[PDB]
Order: C-alpha cells, then sequence, then structure tokens
C-alpha cells in the first residue's frame, strides 16, 4: 500500500460542513480537483482507497456513489454492512488501515484518503508517521456546523511546491480559494 493522506476544502473559520453539505456554494473545479487528487494512482494495475465516515458518505449525492474509480470504504460502529454502493465497512481507522493489508487489498491498493469527517481527520493528523494533507483555502468566512481538526504547524510543514497542485488564487462564484499540501513524518 502507497502513501497515507488526508484531503478537506476548509473556509477561514476552520468551517467543512453545515447541515449535512458544504458551508458554500458548488466549486465545480474544485470539486474536479478532489476528484483528480483522489482517483489518480501512479502504480500500475492499482487504484487509491477512500475511507470517511458515515455522514460524509451520506453527504455525497447517491449519484456520485461510490466515488468512481477508487475502493470506498465507509467506518461505522452502528452498519451492520457497507452501505449500498459502498464496498467495505470498517468500526475504526486501525481495522480499516489493517485491512489494506490483507489478501484482498493488499496489492490492489496504491494511495490512501482520508476523506472526512471531523473526527476521522483528527485521528489520522495525529497518528504517528508519514502523512501528508491537501487542503483548499475557502478565503471567506461562512457559517458551519462541522470543524476541522487543528493543524500543527510544528509537525505538518507546508511545502512550498507540489507537482501538479497549482499555487495561484482560484474563484469561482465570486469566493477565491487557494490549494496547499502539507507533510509531517513523525
Ligand atoms: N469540506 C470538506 O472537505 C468535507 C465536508 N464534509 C462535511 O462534513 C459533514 C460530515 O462529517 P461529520 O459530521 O464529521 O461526520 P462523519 O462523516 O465523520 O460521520 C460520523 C459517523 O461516522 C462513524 N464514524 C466516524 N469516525 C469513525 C471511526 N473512527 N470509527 C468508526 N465509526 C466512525 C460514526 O458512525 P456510527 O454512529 O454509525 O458508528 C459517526 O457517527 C457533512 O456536512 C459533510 O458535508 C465531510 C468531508 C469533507
Ligand atoms: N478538497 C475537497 N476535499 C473534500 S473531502 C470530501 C468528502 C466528501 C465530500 C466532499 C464534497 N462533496 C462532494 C459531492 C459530490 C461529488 C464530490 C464531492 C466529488 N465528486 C466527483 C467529481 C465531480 C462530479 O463528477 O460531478 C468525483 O469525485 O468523482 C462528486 O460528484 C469532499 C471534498 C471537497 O469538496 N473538496
Amino acid at each position: 500500500v502507497g502513501s497515507l493522506n488526508c484531503i478537506v476544502a476548509v473556509s477561514q473559520n476552520m468551517g467543512i460542513g453545515k447541515n449535512g453539505d458544504l458551508p458554500w456554494p458548488p466549486l465545480r473545479n474544485e470539486f474536479r480537483y478532489f476528484q483528480r487528487m483522489t482517483t489518480t494512482s501512479s502504480v500500475e494495475g492499482k487504484q487509491n482507497l477512500v475511507i470517511m465516515g458515515k455522514k460524509t458518505w451520506f453527504s455525497i449525492p447517491e449519484k456520485n456513489r461510490p466515488l468512481k474509480g477508487r475502493i470506498n470504504l465507509v467506518l461505522s460502529r452502528e452498519l451492520k454492512e457497507p452501505p449500498q454502493g459502498a464496498h467495505f465497512l470498517s468500526r475504526s481507522l486501525d481495522d480499516a488501515l489493517k485491512l489494506t493489508e490483507q489478501p484482498e487489498l493488499a496489492n490492489k491498493v496504491d494511495m490512501v484518503w482520508i476523506v472526512g469527517g471531523s473526527s476521522v481527520y483528527k485521528e489520522a493528523m495525529n497518528h504517528p508517521g508519514h502523512l501528508k494533507l491537501f487542503v483548499t483555502r475557502i478565503m471567506q468566512d461562512f457559517e458551519s456546523d462541522t470543524f476541522f481538526p487543528e493543524i500543527d504547524l510544528e509537525k505538518y510543514k507546508l511545502l512550498p511546491e507540489y507537482p501538479g497542485v497549482l499555487s495561484d488564487v482560484q474563484e469561482e462564484k465570486g469566493i477565491k480559494y487557494k490549494f496547499e499540501v502539507y507533510e509531517k513524518n513523525d
């Protein structure tokens, strides 16, 4: 299995969700960025795995579930089986990551992408080891009821460049945003 990564889009006030959806109206190119990052694998005959909590799964419109071209894993202790259209179910983040090295997945999985929500981002971000955060900074405040955990910059270095990530300010629907990549190894 390859690298472990988180990806998120987050307002200035650290918001990531409101009422089961995003705090901001749809930013179609930002969504396509998310698809490109999470789906693209350099490794032949492998795909990337997405790991998400249950509410994040159900926040993706059913049309777009599962996220195509990726293996979709949902975290839940209440569900007894993966939701319709999902591929796997795990009871903890530790369990999910251990599953990626069982026989079934061991030679199928390239990158692992943690796609939220708040509690899985927090536990991953403090998981010892090599981890990257792909953070889109939405450069406005938006009313939110779900928030991104603190990024400890004494361990997460903001990288000064990354191949394939645009460095300039983006703007859709009158909302400016910019892409960042952070890396720790502890
Ligand atoms: N802006 C962005 O980039 C993103 C935005 N979002 C937004 O965030 C909101 C959803 O996130 P959030 O509310 O945090 O909810 P989550 O997606 O984290 O779902 C929480 C549910 O997931 C299960 N769960 C979470 N973590 C674990 C774990 N480690 N092990 C086992 N089960 C776990 C639980 O289910 P159970 O009770 O069944 O055990 C829990 O009640 C929505 O508004 C969505 O739109 C989400 C992702 C990204
Ligand atoms: N930087 C960032 N991180 C995260 S982490 C994360 C976890 C869950 C949900 C979201 C945002 N909600 C979405 C709802 C529908 C779609 C997508 C995302 C992507 N999707 C397509 C492509 C677009 C299409 O093909 O129409 C697809 O992936 O195949 C969808 O159809 C984000 C999200 C986010 O918005 N931005």
